[PDB]
């Protein structure tokens, strides 16, 4: 296949910056703003410090989609350098407008992008990313690219706990939430958290997770993703009790400080890929 295939996503992904380098996957930042001074999300990886940031906060920081221009500048970008496809994938429309955002500035710059939507973002988009862009660097063609993406989207399921509604309610996402100081786990599904249980103690996450691999866990599973806002013990309980029905590899990774902020402390992901 001729021509060079690029991918790029935006910086909800959940990824060690390895395998970003590795595959040369281009990252868009989102923003947050923290008591009134804008920070790049490119800036706020290294672990525990955005968590620090947000403890301290006086507010509650705000985050925001990349720029149109921003967009624009680095389609242009790769055109320059001689990129004859790029595949753009991108964290729900439910949850943000980023995805327009980077279709609009794939107009601006005339760009050849074709715009994705992941359906869910973090380590289970980073799923899709990883693939696509093993995929463009071995020389796939963008149709086997597209088919391949859209066979590891069909097969993936995001579950989400949060120990608060708090984040949800000031950052606006409750708003998908399907139903104040409470354990809840929701499936993100569709255009929504569909909320599957609720309960008191983190005992909620453990009880629905054992249900949840007792259920499904005879399908064999691909890969399996936890992430985590706050401190990793409560990920690194889940890890263990996953680790029971299922004997591969298990990345476990801090979220980002744009999950962070509409999540609260005390969150985490499971993300589950099956063959
Ligand atoms: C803890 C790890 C959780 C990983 C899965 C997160 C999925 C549901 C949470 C809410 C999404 C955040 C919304 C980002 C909006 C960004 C913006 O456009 O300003
Ligand atoms: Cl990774
Ligand atoms: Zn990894
Ligand atoms: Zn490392
Ligand atoms: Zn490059
Ligand atoms: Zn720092
Ligand atoms: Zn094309
Ligand atoms: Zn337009
Ligand atoms: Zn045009
Ligand atoms: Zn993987
Ligand atoms: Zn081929
Ligand atoms: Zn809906
Ligand atoms: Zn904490």
């Amino acid at each position: 296949a001729m021509g060079t295939i690029k991918i790029v996503t935006d910086s909800s992904i959940t990824i060690e910056p390895e395998l970003i380098k590795a595959l040369d996957i281009t990252v868009v930042p989102l923003s947050v703003m923290i008591d009134s001074k804008l920070y790049s999300d490119n800036d706020l990886k290294e672990e525990g410090h955005f968590l620090s940031l947000m403890k301290a906060s006086k507010s509650l920081p705000k985050t925001s989609q990349p720029p149109v221009g921003l967009f624009a500048e680095t389609y242009e970008n790769l055109v320059k350098k001689g990129v004859t496809d790029i595949v753009a994938i991108h964290l729900s429309p439910a949850l943000s407008g980023t995805i327009e955002a980077s279709r609009q500035g794939a107009e601006i710059a005339e760009a050849p992008v074709t715009v994705l939507d992941s359906g869910f973002t973090d380590q289970a988009m980073k799923f899709q990313v990883v693939e696509a862009a093993k995929m463009a660097k071995a020389g796939a063609s963008l149709n086997e690219i597209l088919a391949a993406v859209q066979a590891i989207k069909s097969k993936t399921e995001l579950y989400i706990g949060v120990s608060t509604l708090e984040n949800l309610v000031k950052g606006g996402r409750i708003g998908r939430v399907t139903g104040l100081n409470v354990k809840v786990v929701m499936a993100l599904k569709n255009d929504e958290l569909k909320t599957l249980v609720k309960g008191r103690g983190n005992k909620t996450f453990t009880k629905w997770l054992d249900s949840y691999l007792a259920k499904n866990s005879h399908r064999p599973i691909a890969e399996i993703a936890i992430s985590y806002a706050g401190e990793a013990s409560l990920a690194l309980t889940l890890k263990e009790r996953i680790a029971a029905y299922y004997n591969h590899s298990i990345s476990v990774l801090e979220t980002g400080s744009i999950i962070q902020t509409h999540t609260g402390e005390g969150a985490f992901a499971v993300m589950v890929r099956y063959e």
